[PDB]
């Protein structure tokens, strides 16, 4: 698809069995999801953004379906107010910024 | 330009007389710059990032030069870790996301 930016670039994802909405975010190094239940070991991590620093849980090699395409990568889980799809997964969709 | 996302999409911009590096950010509704002094008056505004809400200054009708392009819009100034270009300016560039 081609997605313009007159509104938020929001897509449907499926992770941990659940369908969710998420934001395609070229400013995010990594993918950050709102608190949910995910299986497997994780490791604590700190990320920094506009509101300061937040503590997230880092999950490795987590499968995520984005608009029907299965990708896999690191997923951070924590108290973000919005599900965010980072570059680490957008590369795997073959996604580009065009102007 | 077609920009892949294997690395951060950084561009040089010219604003308020000054040359600066900023991040192309589809997850940002609005453009946000670190403390700067801009032409014109501002009003207070609260914006919400990954760590919570923060007070910024909203300047309207700020001209900005981005990748050989001239644009003009609202620029927010406040405690952001990195300068970010939001959708409000990227639409003026004609940016799209493409899978
Ligand atoms: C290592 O992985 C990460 C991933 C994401 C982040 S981040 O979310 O903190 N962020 C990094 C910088 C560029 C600020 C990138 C996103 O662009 C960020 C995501 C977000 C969107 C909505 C709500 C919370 C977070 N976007 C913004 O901070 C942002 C930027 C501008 C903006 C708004 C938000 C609106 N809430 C109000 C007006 O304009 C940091 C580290």
């Amino acid at each position: 698809p081609q997605i313009t930016l007159w509104q938020r670039p929001i897509v449907t994802i499926k992770v941990g069995g659940q369908l969710k909405e998420a934001l395609l975010d070229t400013g995010a190094d990594d993918t950050v999801l709102e608190d949910m239940e995910l299986p497997g070991r994780w490791k604590p991590r700190m990320i920094g953004g506009i509101g300061g620093f937040v503590k997230v849980r880092q999950y490795d090699q987590i499968p995520i379906e984005i608009c029907g395409h299965k990708v896999i990568g690191t997923v951070l889980v924590g108290p973000t107010p919005t599900n965010i799809i980072g570059r680490n997964l957008m590369t795997q969709l073959g996604c580009t910024l065009n102007f």
